[PDB]
């Protein structure tokens, strides 16, 4: 389980967009009210602002939405990130680009994360999204 922190640290060394790409592809290889609430504030924005929030959450930017995120529990935070992925498959959230290919480093992490067990993956994801926001 020290290997989980290494995934988190490796994940946190990538570019912000690279991080979001890795998170999205993992989603393709696979408290709710509070999450649905924050999720509504997201899809109520313009598609561009939807992108800037997710970046701002990874960058720990200090704004109102990041503060709300940062004030939630780990479970809610991860559920929020799930509803974002669902909102993207349903075209509710700004879509993901087809022509994006993962860096050599990212594809290594992904296959490495494909090796972990479902519960270690959940543990990984919770720790990755837990310190985001403000
Ligand atoms: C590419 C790019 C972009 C974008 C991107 C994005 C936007 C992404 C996103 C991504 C995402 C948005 C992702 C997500 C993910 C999610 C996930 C991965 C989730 C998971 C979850 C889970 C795992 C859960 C579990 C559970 C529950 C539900 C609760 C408790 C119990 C259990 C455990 C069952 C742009 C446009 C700028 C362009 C350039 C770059």
């Amino acid at each position: 389980d020290p290997t989980i922190r290494k995934y988190v640290q490796s994940w946190q060394k990538l570019d912000v967009d690279e991080q979001l790409a890795l998170f999205w592809f993992i989603y393709k290889e696979m408290s709710p009210a509070i999450a649905e609430g924050l999720f509504n504030q997201v899809k109520e924005l313009n598609h561009e602002q939807q992108l800037q929030l997710q970046r701002d959450l990874i960058r720990r930017v200090d704004n109102q939405l990041s503060r709300e995120y940062g004030s939630l529990g780990d479970t809610t935070k991860l559920l929020f990130w799930y509803l974002l992925s669902q909102g993207m498959d349903n075209a509710t959230i700004v879509p993901f680009p087809a022509d994006y290919k993962l860096s050599s480093e990212s594809q290594e992490l992904l296959e490495g994360i494909k090796g972990l067990g479902f519960e270690q993956q959940i543990t990984l994801f919770r720790d990755y999204v837990s310190p985001m926001g403000a």
